[PDB]
C-alpha cells in the first residue's frame, strides 16, 4: 500500500521515522 514514490498530495512525507504506535524508522504504523 505504501508507495515507494513520492507523492506529496497535501504534505511531503515517506518511510523516515513514524510519530506513533509502532515508533520505529520503519514504513508501518497502527491506526
Amino acid at each position: 500500500g505504501y508507495k515507494t514514490s513520492i507523492s506529496t498530495i497535501t504534505i511531503e512525507d515517506n518511510g523516515r521515522c513514524t510519530k506513533s504506535i509502532p515508533p520505529i524508522c520503519f514504513p508501518d504504523g497502527r491506526p
